[PDB]
């Protein structure tokens, strides 16, 4: 059983003794610190609110467990047993906190307030930043969703140029990252963030998370197809690669099937096995059931270009209405090795330069999609901007001399539309002047209850590309 | 609840139709592919065995749930209901799998077998690689534990050179990574891996994981100290930083206390506030209860060196028996911003060149320690090396033409010590010739039971530095 009293940074256990005496309010906010990378997708807070913060999260047993752990961990009694007991007794263990947030799926530039946190009881001034640690982990679904959407922008640009439309876009970047993330929980969170933008995934854990915490009208939010791995090819023995291919495509004769083709020599597999020995099993397939050839090694760009040149000389190629080469509809390629946002851009640009339509290719990405990301990418940060001490509110901030980029915002914050329709964050309570219309943040959590929520279908609509 | 039938890569759902007919055994192994590092710490498999693989993991409801999800996810009935129901009925839902592994905490060069997996019932040839995805996530605790031990080696070298001993080494690298990892589950796994090498942590989640899955004779495996954050300084107001510092060191007058000092001007704080205004509260403190000044911004090397120069001109400095400068015992520094293995090395080398002992400094590291790591760092990989088809064993492997570094090992594997005391992995069942002493792999899981377990104390002993 998760215990929120044990789900903070150790030093926060000692902070209730450090704030100014007679502090009744601590007010804090989360942002992606401003370096015009540009526009982030806000996603993932609703998971945290429901799984970890709502309802009766304090019990007498959890207080005693934490007391006993911290006594040994600090070799001292610093733990605030009385403060936690107050929440248990006064509010039946429900947190006296209010969180306001931008709607999930919203696409918003860096440097803006995304959510704010404050205590609703003066006795609980210390609780606001107790829960910093758990809320800051929202950096991860934000960053996965944002980086996935930035890859969708690249794919959309090159698909539109080379084909004239966006058909199939939502299946062009497939999540391969289940083995390459750091835990089962991370797999579900990260896969769900990718599914904000795309529909193809092998990280099954994302499906149940979406169903439980967000919801979709469709039975499931993402889809897959049968596909080989090296064990199912190499198990046949090195002299029997053709037999493995023949068996697999015949077992999956009326659905799309991906077949990894590089166990021994990708180029021989394409030109001689697929292109000659088994060609009669490929040209017979349906447009709804292509063979998808999967290289999985070598320089990603060089390998894709050579595979395409090989297949173009063994299969009938057409020229689409934009002038780009197109494999027949029963044959496609997926590159799933070494894919991240940089190599994805390299490959589609290299294909365009060689006059190959992006219709021909799809991508799989594991670590690059779900693991090779840190809180530094969008520079996600949670800071106190306002306190009330001795009944007087003061605007507070940090401004380190050697790094102006760690300067934080001052006072009570609100998010507004500008006259040109862009976003602005107002500081120092200036939203109250109503010169910029109403605050766009909404109360999503108050006093142990989730007060506003979004379906996964809503989030996908909010996160759409402009195109 | 967790459902192992939904905890695999989607394509593995389809692999039972792809292996050669008449296959009764699939045998697979895990390694860190050869060389770039040398030596890895094997850690974290026992967590996975106990949390996810042992006991009754198949039920009628879980089979039906997976059947329903996969029907929608694939738009097709491909799920192996018969094969999963076989495990349910014959084995009461216990997995007929045997896993053999090197003892946890063992320090092993790259390119060696670390564990193997095989099915114990011919009907379950498909189950070996079903569980690849969950087992390969062991890359994360292995990589955290290894990267943390490599930092410990750097610290030990420089501490020995500048002071003559290793006193305090185990508290020199403190885990700050709770907010910077991707999930609660990752936090506990990663923090527990760092504690293989060190004893200081703020990532509380690691403590409960170790207690539940490994065990220590001590009450807790890691420890912390009171410390400020920017909210507990800046809440006092920009003009009252000195009041915040004075309150905090007085509240924690008899334990070590870390006080972040860079809210507005780290160099003013050190020279004028600590070095003059509050100096009388510092020079009175015990050797067991120093003030630890914490910069948190700017260039990490330049900032540490300038802080040390400032403090050495305001406080009495000694020269130790190695010739290096030493602050008084009541005053220390912790650098917890921008710390990874590369900047840690930069800082201790820069200190040595300026004749400062590493006794003066400690480090905190969050993302660099627990999040900025991928499966590519040690190149962790799980592959099939042996199968039995029509009662004949065959040695199988991949060997892609464009990347010899993706070549996998052949046949039945074993791990041995060499005559010179190093390690060798024997292939093709050659361990059976018994020219090389006992196999170092031990059965840790068989038919749903954990058969061999290690305490956290044993793991720490196995992972000790040579020195
Ligand atoms: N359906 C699939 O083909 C599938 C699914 C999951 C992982 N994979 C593997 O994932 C690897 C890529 O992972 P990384 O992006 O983490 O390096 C590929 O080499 C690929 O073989 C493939
Ligand atoms: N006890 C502490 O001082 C403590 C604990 C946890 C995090 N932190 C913060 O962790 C940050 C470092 O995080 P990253 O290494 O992920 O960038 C520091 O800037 C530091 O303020 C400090
Ligand atoms: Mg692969
Ligand atoms: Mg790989
Ligand atoms: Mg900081
Ligand atoms: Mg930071």
């Amino acid at each position: 059983e998760f215990n929120i009293l044990l789900a903070t940074d150790s030093y926060k256990v000692t902070h209730y003794k450090q704030y100014p005496p007679n502090t009744s309010k601590v007010y804090s906010y989360f942002e992606c610190r401003e370096v015009k990378y540009e526009e982030t997708v806000f996603y993932g807070l609703q998971y945290i609110l429901n799984k970890y913060l709502k309802g009766k999260v304090v019990t007498k047993e959890k207080i005693q467990e934490a007391k006993d752990v911290y006594k040994e961990h600090f070799q001292d009694d610093v733990f605030n047993e009385k403060g936690w007991n107050y929440i248990l007794e006064k509010y039946d263990g429900h947190l006296p906190i209010e969180i306001k947030a931008v709607p999930e799926g919203f696409v918003i530039p860096r440097g803006n307030v995304l959510f704010t946190v404050e205590n609703t009881d003066p006795e609980c001034y210390w609780l606001t930043n107790w829960i910093e640690t758990i809320l800051v982990q929202s950096w991860y679904p934000i960053t996965v969703a944002t980086n996935s959407r930035e890859q969708k922008k690249i794919l959309a640009k090159y698909l539109l140029e080379t084909s004239g439309n966006l058909d199939g876009l939502e299946y062009k970047l497939h999540d391969f990252g289940y083995r390459g993330v750091s835990s089962q929980e991370t797999a579900g969170i990260g896969a769900s963030a990718h599914l904000v933008n795309f529909k193809g995934t092998d990280t099954v854990a994302g499906l149940a998370l979406i169903k439980k915490y967000y919801g979709t009208k469709d039975p499931v939010p993402g889809y897959s197809v049968p596909a080989a791995e090296h064990s199912t090819i190499t198990a046949w023995g090195k002299d029997h690669e053709k037999d493995a291919f023949e068996h697999i495509v015949t077992q999956f004769s009326s659905v799309p099937v991906s077949v990894v083709s590089d166990s021994y020599d990708i180029y021989n597999a394409c030109e001689k096995i697929w292109g000659e020995d088994l060609r009669h099993l490929i040209v017979s397939r349906s447009t709804q059931a292509p063979l998808i050839i999967r290289p999985d090694s070598g320089n990603p760009l060089d390998t894709v270009l050579k595979v395409l040149e090989i297949l173009g000389k063994k299969f009938p190629v057409t020229e689409n209405s934009k002038g780009y080469k197109l494999l027949p509809p029963y044959l496609r390629v997926i590159q799933g090795d070494g894919v991240d946002i940089n190599t994805l851009q390299e490959i589609v640009e290299g294909m365009k330069q060689k006059m190959w339509s992006i219709e021909n290719i799809a991508f799989g990405s594991g670590g690059g999609l779900l693991q090779k990301l840190t809180r530094d990418l969008l520079n996600c940060s949670f800071k106190c901007s306002y306190v009330v001490t001795n009944g007087l509110g003061i605007n507070v901030f940090k401004d380190p001399v050697a790094d102006p980029n760690k300067r934080s915002k001052k006072g009570r914050l609100s998010l507004h539309r500008t006259p040109a329709g862009n976003f602005v964050t107002l500081e120092e309570g200036k939203g109250d002047l109503e010169e910029y219309g109403q605050d766009l943040l909404h109360t999503v959590f108050k006093n142990g209850k989730v007060t506003k929520s979004y379906s996964f279908d809503e989030i996908r609509k909010n996160a759409q590309l402009n195109i």
